């Protein structure tokens, strides 16, 4: 079993804690936790390439995309490794995160440890938005909070 | 070449940016940067085992020690992989960091990506101190600032 963790922080109200667990090296990764301070509705949720927070979340670069694919949602074949869809917040301003993914990993070439998890301003259109930007970022807006994904006990 | 980066944050502000570069995986890692907000003198400087900052720097656990060795200085054979010695601050509250190390790595089972870099309250005695604790922590005191080590562009 391997485990990872990420503390999400930014310049405004948004903060969270996200845990990762992978029972077997070729198996799915369970992703769970909570984020507070979010507006009601969908917020894009991605692994970005660099675990670099030098100048804030912008330093993390583009979506983690080792296979040079176009942007999509987690249930699509055509997706970046980092494409984890959206988390959804209620009027309480909290998103409960509960995700299983078979494309990210905590080892090998799809490994996300040392990279940056980011929660966005707006919805990810999952590459179905019909514009050029949909196929790169999913039009999810500014980066509200982020952290580096680290090895957990 | 592999590159990594770490943003150190803690109360003070104790704040720094530390860069890592390793030209080849069988080679040394160059470590450089700046830390501000430190009291004059030596401050212990270590890679700790977990990249977990859920409850602050205490969540990072003990020194990274994959080989089950005792604590030492960077030039000692008998050391933890995470043992990077001390950074020194002058009256202007800044430590200039400039370290080359052959034991840490940015890949393999001595890899430090996804773990936590910590700068401490007091001097590391490099395992040469009077006691039990010298062989475990180097007596370097509380954790002033830390961050998770991430992959850089
Ligand atoms: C350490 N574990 C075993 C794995 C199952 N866990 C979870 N997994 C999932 C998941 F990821 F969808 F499977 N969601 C959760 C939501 C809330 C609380 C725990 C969740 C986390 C608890
Ligand atoms: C363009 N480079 C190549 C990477 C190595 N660099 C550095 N290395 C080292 C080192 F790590 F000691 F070799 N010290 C530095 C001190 C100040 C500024 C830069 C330093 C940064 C300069
Ligand atoms: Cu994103
Ligand atoms: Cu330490
Ligand atoms: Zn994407
Ligand atoms: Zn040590």
């Amino acid at each position: 079993a391997t485990k990872a963790v990420c503390v999400l922080k930014g310049d405004g109200p948004v903060q969270g804690i996200i845990n990762f667990e992978q029972k077997e090296s070729n198996g799915p990764v369970k992703v769970w936790g909570s984020i507070k301070g979010l507006t009601e509705g969908l917020h894009g949720f991605h692994v970005h390439e660099f675990g670099d927070n030098t100048a804030g979340c912008t330093s993390a670069g583009p979506h983690f995309n080792p296979l040079s694919r176009k942007h999509g949602g987690p249930k699509d074949e055509e997706r970046h490794v980092g494409d984890l869809g959206n988390v959804t917040a209620d009027k309480d301003a909290v998103a409960d995160v509960s995700i299983e993914d078979s494309v990210i990993s905590l080892s090998g070439d799809h490994c996300i440890i040392g990279r940056t998890l980011v929660v966005h301003e707006k919805a990810d259109d999952l590459g179905k938005g019909g514009n050029e930007e949909s196929t790169k970022t999913g039009n999810a807006g500014s980066r509200l909070a982020c952290g580096v994904i680290g090895i957990a006990q």
